[PDB]
């Protein structure tokens, strides 16, 4: 953790719809 | 592979449908 700081490293509902559009 | 070779071995919808019907 001290290296990895200096080296710079890191560690469906279209239908439901449809029909009430019609209704 | 030569011993494989001379031994023989090997290495949802019906919804939709059915109110377009009624439609």
């Amino acid at each position: 953790q001290k290296y990895a700081s200096i080296v710079g490293v890191d560690l469906l509902e279209e239908i439901t719809k449809d029909h009430k559009v019609l209704a």
